[PDB]
């Protein structure tokens, strides 16, 4: 039941890479289970990046994560996680290599177009921060037998 | 400005088509302002489609749409409505050109993946069975000069 | 269960076209369920294109058809026959709509990269012509109850 | 030797599109002959659209076509012009088939991303307008065998 | 004659709608399909394919699940085909795979890695007689040669 | 501003991959900013490799390079040379990764499809070389904002 937090920056909402993003963990097998649109509120993304608060871009981070809407979501399967990281890219997009996300598409560490979560626990965290129970949403994918053993 | 309601069905989650859907809409320049993933009541089904109650096979068609979760969502631009019949191809897929959603993907008029609005009446009262207000996210896009004259 | 015989042409081999005609059928949830490579001996052309004997230049076509390696190939599942004519595209290439495998690929109708039976009566008969019974596969795919209701 | 003229309006090079127009081309089999990228002044564009110079509209467009680079192009092959035509779809992206280029990227006629021949006659006029003669490369196709009969 | 290797879609990669996929891959690369079939494998052959594994404690789970539905074996040709093709399959274990590798792109789990290719001219030419007679393999003249290779 | 030089070279012409070159940088956000498609001249070409003059294949590679028509171009952003270079793989495609132009669709060295300058020197001259002033064109692009931190 591993599960991981992915979020669409502002500049992937601008750009038209919501689809994109989606459909790279969707044809890796990934189940959506949870989606949403939304101005995230600058308390949430102060939470949020709450390992980062010390840190001299802190608000100037938050500031331009609240700048445009973006699209959490929500994937489960196995070794999401780790693949999740692997998918995106280096946080340098120059460091990143061809086929991830940020190396397909970015230039700047700071236009990076999505987040993901770097470990378990801190998926766990994300996932709890911004989205209700409710909202996450279970069912049995048909092709089950054929992605794991 | 102009806004129609797309909807994906279970069976498109079921086969990993909801990032398709939504970058044939993004491709065209449309705007995604709404976006969710549910379990859908049978009272929401039944308003939803009210229109189809004349048909036969009523309890059918909401038994199959809420056997599995589905992504509402709200795209806004230029001809956003008639444009995203067009996209999404004719109801029945045999009758469907290649390149539209139903054309490419689907087999069975009962399981064609994706619901768009017929009309902007109809539109209108569909994104505001799914959507609050609140949930409308309101940005203006940087190509706004370069899609519309 | 209804099939059709679609055959990737020596000229969509050379054109590197076979994945490209399979996943589109693939991706409309359609089951391969045979598949070769081989040169067809005259004989077998001529019986296959028996029809085609009423129209001028019969030894041309029988010389293009072997002038490479050709692909047979089998699909499954509801109204493939239709479907796979539409998916195809019209006869000559200039008729057809793009999206289709021979407007996105073809200009010439002695060039048109596949063929595909007209007909379940043709289908049935091509079949048996290039393929033995114990060629076909049988398999449950798993995604059939998203696929057709 | 049939031939059309193809050119990305300061829309489409904006919106990155300059090398999906000529890949459609290209996977058809068709030949780039000449290519550049361009500032067009306004009495070149005034002499492109000669015919419509004494209309309302005619400021409009050439400041339009004005307003950005433009990439003109040559293709060569047979039925170009006439497939040309079909690959862009309508005029009006709203009465485009999906898989043409406005019926998969635009929204509006005034921003319809390039502009093609609309007859033999147009394509011999806009080639000898916008190249001249030394600007069009002649080579072999390898691939002509098995494009053309 | 020029350099081949065997690869094939396993079970999971047929009932996930990825045999074209792989296919593509390989043409787009200019390389020469030169042999396909499917067909459900006995445990005879698949005993044999993998008999270099047949000491190790997962190979009856492996030929059991091998045979649990049908398969596509195929051959392409061309220059470094074998060396080329492991690295366009990705890493055996798909979390080790890089993006834009068929494992990378589209694998979970390395019991589900949906194809198969050999690791090995020696391999290669072993896999090939065992799954296609000399008959299956088809000989042509690739138009693009002179542009694929000097 | 930073830009690379990118040619097309004589086989990646002929296999029809001039657009999808091009498509790979536009994806990633960089401007074409020059483009055309040329017959090289041997002095020409002996000038772009003046630093291989003394090697034994460098008659070979010249002649080669004259013996059909190529694409150069210029692209202009953050990074684009060293980004340029990571997009087109390692020299020899046996050592190129999945996800690069020579990775995706190469087989030998001297067929390697596209040539990019291997340094910011490299590229002032290559595109100084190749490109006479008024060729190379310049445009503010909409969705720098989104690019670029």
């Amino acid at each position: 039941p591993e599960r991981t937090f992915i979020m669409v920056k502002p500049d992937g909402v601008q750009r038209g890479l919501v689809g994109e993003v989606i459909q790279r963990f969707e044809r890796r097998g990934y189940k959506l289970v949870a989606i949403k649109m939304m101005h995230a509120s600058e308390q949430l993304l102060q939470t949020h990046y709450e390992a980062l608060k010390s840190l001299s871009f802190f608000p100037k981070l938050v500031a331009y994560m609240s700048s445009g809407p973006v699209v959490p979501m929500v994937f489960e399967g196995r070794k999401v996680v780790e693949n999740g990281r692997t998918m995106l890219g280096a946080t340098k997009p120059e460091a990143s290599c061809p086929g991830s996300i940020r190396g397909d598409y970015c230039q700047d560490v700071g236009r990076n177009v999505v987040h993901g979560s770097d470990s378990t626990e801190s998926a766990n965290r994300e996932i709890n921060l911004w989205f209700s129970p409710q909202e996450l949403c279970q069912y049995k994918q048909a092709v089950d037998p054929w992605i794991h053993e």
